[PDB]
């Protein structure tokens, strides 16, 4: 399908953009309990693997995961 070919370009872009915030977030979670840093690290692996596969579903899952953890780190830090 011809939007399928567009969608793929879309999550890949959106996922890379989130991947690029992972150091910033690892720094912030340096102080916190290792769960935070570990979750970032594990979601980072999945994201990269999905970018490589170029599989739309894997990419979309990883994007949600990273957003979730980033959001959780935002919340801790904001106390």
């Amino acid at each position: 399908l011809t939007e399928s070919q567009f969608h793929d370009k879309r999550i890949a872009e959106e996922l890379r953009t989130l991947l690029n915030k992972s150091n910033v977030y690892a720094l912030a979670a340096g102080s916190l309990n290792p769960y935070y840093k570990r979750t970032i690290m594990m979601n980072e692996y999945r994201a990269k693997a999905a970018l490589k596969k170029n599989d739309f579903v894997s990419m979309a899952d990883a994007k949600v995961a990273l957003e979730k953890i980033y959001k959780e780190i935002d919340e801790i830090i904001n106390r």
